């Protein structure tokens, strides 16, 4: 209880039918042990999370003084170890702090609660599923989180805590090793990173033994969620819940897609997808209530933001 106010005020087998009450009736039978979500910039969206896409706001006014070499450049750690000032400008924006999770993230935390959660691939850097109180076990953040801290030092890599970094940010302080003096970032996969080995390990392990998959506020064409909805056994259902079936554009991946597994909720072959379009909070309401956990949600949400209000 305590550690939860610290944490909060620190930051701040198959279906019988292809429908959503088909998964919920499957969610309730002992073959469903194992659940896998894959989550993106949908599932935030409710949270006031931007449209990154957009110059529109005043998100990258700051930067247009730094003047980067290519767009990337402020993500690639070469150009990090020589201008950090860019991303950290950047930082201050992103880091949490303005934000509540959803919805959509408290159904994860109820999944978890339950035992059913085996793992949560998110491409979001929201830190939103752990402030739900999904824990770094739960998830592999196919970008990194800003909730931990490293010296960029290979020799090094001392680790710090969020509150260290998140004051120098905001005091634009730029964040510097205590034992080496090298620069310390939030463990953001930059381009030219290693990403933790856990991911590679979880991506080649869990989908062996996954009985469902939660695909929400995601285009099923993403880089990393393309392949991993192709390696979960064939009998896997598999749901998406998003505002709309992105399209087609792009011959390779389309044929890939069409080859190894892919998502197939409308062919004569269809036997195991289902997708549920419409806002990612919405269809989690959904699914909650078919499930009977409505109220649970209900409170869970309530109860967790009024904290976050509090702080304390
Ligand atoms: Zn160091």
């Amino acid at each position: 209880g305590e550690a939860d106010m610290d944490f909060l005020r620190n930051l701040f087998r198959l279906l019988d039918e292809l429908t959503l009450e088909g998964v919920a009736r499957y969610m309730q039978s002992e073959r469903c042990r194992r659940v896998i979500c894959l989550v993106g910039a949908g599932i935030s969206t409710s949270a006031g999370i931007p449209d990154f896409r957009s110059p529109s706001t005043g998100l990258y006014d700051n930067l247009e003084k730094y003047h980067l070499p290519y767009p990337e450049a402020i993500f690639e750690i070469s150009y990090f170890k020589k201008h950090p000032e860019p991303f950290f400008a950047l930082a201050k924006e992103l880091y949490p702090g303005q934000f509540k999770p959803t919805i959509c993230h408290y159904f994860m935390r109820l999944l978890k609660d339950k035992g059913l959660l085996l793992r949560c691939y998110t491409q979001n850097i929201d830190t939103l599923e752990r402030i739900a109180g999904l824990e770094q076990e739960d998830l592999v953040e196919a970008h990194g989180t800003f909730y931990t801290s490293h010296c960029v030092s290979a020799s090094c890599r001392h680790e710090y805590p969020l509150s260290w970094m998140k004051e120098k940010i905001f005091s634009e302080v730029t964040p510097k090793c205590e034992d080496c003096q090298s620069l310390v970032k939030p463990d953001i996969v930059f381009f030219g990173e290693s990403l933790p080995a856990r991911f590679f390990s979880c991506m080649q392990s869990d989908f062996l033994k996954v009985d469902l998959l939660l695909v929400m506020g995601t285009s099923l064409q993403v880089q990393p969620f393309a392949s991993l909805i192709s390696k979960a056994p064939l009998s896997t259902p598999r749901l998406l819940i998003n505002k709309e079936k992105a399209g087609q554009s792009d011959p390779f991946l389309g044929m890939i897609m069409g080859l190894g597994g892919g998502m197939d909720f409308d062919s004569k072959k269809a036997y195991r997808d289902v997708a549920w379009l419409g806002e990612c909070d919405q269809g989690c309401l959904a699914l909650a209530e078919l499930l009977g956990w409505k109220k649970e949600l209900e409170d869970l949400v309530r109860r967790e933001h009024a904290s976050i209000d509090a702080q304390s």
